């Protein structure tokens, strides 16, 4: 088996989760990755009532479609490296609330964004604050027993598996792992296939998307520089047995389901070629 | 925080809402569920969706988590069994436990490190157990559920070092370590060395006393476990995870009173170690 998931933001935008999960099932997916992004609407999920949390658990159990991971891109707006101590405190409360939320609804993995700061310029001060924020986050994670997994990013601080492995060695904690995005990994000057193999005992999930140098969003599958077949071959041959998540933003398309179905078959053909 | 939990079997037998509410009044953050060799506790892996959801509801209402499952059922259906039917039942229990953990939001399944328990071990049981573990870890990787190997009352896994060997073999983020400081101290181990060695892999810690060759119901303080030392080692090494108090006071004169005393006794040892 190869568990295959779809990004929340590839599907229609309604906060109706049972409908979302039914659609994913219909489209042939095993799971949906939730996004808790910079928007107040998705951020407000962290303030959901017990009944709202439990309704999500209900929909998951009823449909069989899991929500095993949360993409926590809210830290782009409230980064852990902020020299604004108010903004940083806000990033840390979001982290705490995301961990409690994951405990409540049974999310397995919180995918962290490797930004020390995004909208502000980086320096030694922001990197040190990010490092300390990350250590604090992993401590909360260790208490809760919730996996935090650093994504390989559209940003120089975390633009390879190697740099994430640096953080993993520093932290030396079972609850801090790796969540490579093969698109982001391919959009710099990395030896991608060597990076995938190097990270193996730390890789808990894989984001599947295409990219170009300096273009990390909305590059159509096949129009970028990602060698999908090679990546899948490397991961399979190195013993990877975890999930793959198709990352796309077709929520805005005329027919989101149709865009998703085409990307699904496209991605699946390449996995099949790679022996999976 | 030092998250502190109570073993299911320390509390009176029974609904889960009542048990979780009891744990709350006793000051515990969580309860560790047991899926043992009994058909009664095994039947949990066959719970309906409604039964699974009722547990989730109760956890959310009380705020007392059930973050871990002790899976001692493998004593009865071990992954190393040379009987293909018994081994298959063990693998099916493993699959169903992982699905149960997904359904109910259990974070860590604690594995019993027995290739076989009620039979004699040999090269073949060891080989079968090894492959069984590999298959189990493959299942856990797909589900993203942590399996943590307990340090055992059994030679095959009687130290953190032994569990570390399996961890290095499997090379997978979903296979981790769940030391029991009692079991770790009941052999010929360098206990404080071991705890430090395993630090990057320790996801949880069982707290109980033991004596060499006596791994069960040894009253706190009457055995050989150096509690203040183990706590200071784990503290100095940067351990930030939960501690589970393992007892079977379920069948004692005053179970609640027994657990309260043990709780305060454990917390006193922790306070002495800088916690
Ligand atoms: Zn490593
Ligand atoms: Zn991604
Ligand atoms: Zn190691
Ligand atoms: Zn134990």
């Amino acid at each position: 088996q190869i568990p295959l998931g779809i990004y929340e933001k590839a599907l229609p935008a309604g906060e109706c989760w049972l409908e979302r999960l039914q659609l994913a099932k219909t489209l042939g997916f095993d799971f949906v990755e939730m996004s808790v992004d910079e928007t107040d609407e998705r951020l407000s999920r962290l303030d959901w009532s017990r009944e709202q949390r439990l309704a999500l658990v209900n929909a998951i159990v009823e449909t069989g479609v899991r929500v095993p991971s949360m993409c926590l891109s809210a830290h782009r707006r409230f980064p852990l490296g902020s020299e604004d101590d108010a903004v940083r405190a806000q990033g840390l409360e979001i982290m705490r609330k995301a961990i409690q939320f994951a405990q409540d609804v049974g999310i397995r993995v919180i995918q962290l964004a490797g930004y020390d700061v995004y909208y502000q310029e980086a320096n030694n001060e922001t990197r040190r604050r990010f490092r300390d924020g990350l250590k604090e986050s992993v401590e909360m994670a260790s208490r809760a027993q919730v996996t935090l997994a650093m994504e390989i990013m559209d940003y120089p601080l975390m633009n390879s598996i190697s740099k994430a492995l640096g953080y993993a060695h520093y932290l030396n904690n079972p609850w801090f792992q790796l969540y490579p995005d093969i698109g982001n990994l391919s959009a710099w000057d990395n030896d991608v296939q060597m990076e995938l193999q190097a990270g193996i005992g730390h890789i808990v999930a894989v984001h599947v998307k295409d990219t170009k140098p300096g273009v990390f969003k909305n590059v159509p599958f096949g129009e970028g520089v990602v060698d999908f077949e090679r990546c899948f071959e490397t991961l399979k041959q190195s013993g990877y047995c975890g999930p793959y998540l198709i990352e796309m933003w077709s929520e805005t398309a005329e027919d989101p389901a149709a865009e998703v179905a085409k990307a699904r078959d496209w991605v699946k053909a390449r996995m099949a070629k790679a022996g999976m």
